[PDB]
């Protein structure tokens, strides 16, 4: 390990953290790296960690999660920082404030965040005109190995979930190499319904006709976001209506609203959802369900508390074709991006993978 690394996640950042509350944190996080202010990544991306799915070329498979960027503020400024794909979102229709503050927590002890946001989103339009200032600098990374996603949510007091959703489409899909229809934040009331099989059918059968009336250049990959809190029912119920329909993958997980016995600090009973290291696990056994129950056949981008390179080959061989991670960053800082890649790197060796694509869903075969 660098000098950095051990820098950031034993000194600058817990220092910082001490002086600044969780969201204004966040606010200067997406302001330093809109302005490129991060430290230089050394690491060069090696052949190895290269993965071809949704029909783009992923120069590596560490991916930023939605939350950090919700408006497409710092999309460059990601890239810089080694992440090999970028999400930005959720984004909702019309603009919103979300809940108010204080809505995000630190739990130190537990290496984990609880948020309650609420999708506060500058909306539809304003993220829109942002992308469309960079749409070809993003075609030429895109074709460089370096796409980007687009999450869409849903506005607090809209009296049409699937409009929501099919409006999102038709204004940034045009903009996305892949789209994600969040169905899964615990942090909007009744969203999570959503993940029902009649409703989840009726929503995604329209979301994907909106996603076919695009023009060919302009038709992202629509991938599902769910949930780590679902029953055996509700996942089985998902993965049916995903063939069905012919969706082009699914991210998993979303935060989790269970608290798992052994959380120490002190803000484990805030609600919302809990990110980190006590979901990683969780997450990794989601993976795991979805990619049974898809026969390996859909694409799983795999999240939840990956800070390691350990972290992110288990949900490779879950399942998971790329991954992402948030909270790890909220810790250790940008030194962190460039750290899993060089562990994920030295432990596909040590297992014999000739790269990431080998590994995806070897769990399964052994
Ligand atoms: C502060 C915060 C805000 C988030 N906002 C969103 C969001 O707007 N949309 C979304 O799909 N997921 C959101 N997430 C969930 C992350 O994308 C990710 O699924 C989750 O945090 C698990 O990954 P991690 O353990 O690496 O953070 C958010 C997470 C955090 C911590
Ligand atoms: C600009 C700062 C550190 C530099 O590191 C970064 O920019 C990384 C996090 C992208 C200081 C602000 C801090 C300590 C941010 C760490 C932090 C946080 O402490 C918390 Cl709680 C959250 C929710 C976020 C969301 O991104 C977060 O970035
Ligand atoms: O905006 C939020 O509250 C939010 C959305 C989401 O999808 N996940 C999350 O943890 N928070």
């Amino acid at each position: 390990a660098t000098g950095d690394e051990r820098f950031y996640a034993e000194h600058l950042m817990p220092t910082l953290q001490g002086l600044l509350d969780p969201e204004s944190a966040h606010r200067l996080a997406v302001r330093f790296t809109s302005l490129g202010l991060l430290p230089r990544a050394r690491f060069q991306d090696s052949d190895m960690l290269e993965v071809r799915v949704l029909g783009h070329k992923f120069r590596n498979p560490v991916g930023i999660a939605a939350g950090f960027d919700k408006h497409g503020e710092a999309v460059d400024g990601l890239y810089k920082m080694g992440f090999g794909f970028v999400e930005i979102g959720s984004v909702t229709p019309k603009p919103q404030e979300g809940n108010p503050r204080p809505r995000v927590f630190r739990l130190p002890e537990d290496q984990a965040v609880i948020n309650r946001y609420g999708f506060n989103s500058h909306g539809l339009s304003v993220v829109e005109h942002r992308l469309r200032a960079r749409q070809q600098k993003q075609a030429k990374l895109t074709e460089d190995g370096l796409p980007l996603g687009v999450n869409l949510g849903k506005n607090k007091t809209s009296v049409d979930a699937a409009e929501d959703y099919a409006e999102g489409v038709r204004v940034l899909g045009p903009l996305a190499d892949y789209l994600v229809v969040n169905v899964s934040s615990p942090n909007t009331a009744g969203l999570r319904s959503l993940q029902g099989k009649a409703e989840l059918r009726r929503l995604l059968t329209k979301v994907l006709q909106e996603r076919d009336g695009l023009r060919r250049v302009h038709r992202p990959a629509v991938l599902v976001k769910i949930a780590p809190d679902l029953t055996s029912q509700d996942k089985e119920d998902i993965a049916s209506v995903v063939k069905e329909l012919g969706i082009d993958g699914l991210i998993v997980t979303n935060t989790t609203v269970s608290r798992p016995a052994g959380l120490q600090g002190a803000l484990r009973s805030e609600t919302g959802g809990l990110s980190g290291k006590p979901l990683r696990d969780l997450s990794t056994q989601t993976i795991r369900e979805m990619y049974a129950l898809t026969q390996g056949r859909v694409p799983i981008i795999g999240v939840g508390g990956v800070s390691s390179g350990q972290d992110a080959l288990e949900k490779i061989r879950a399942g998971a074709s790329l991954v992402q991670l948030y909270t790890a960053l909220t810790f250790w800082g940008p030194p962190v991006v460039g750290k899993v890649k060089r562990e994920l790197e030295a432990l596909l060796k040590e297992q014999g993978f000739g790269g990431v694509t080998d590994a995806i869903g070897a769990d399964h075969r052994r």
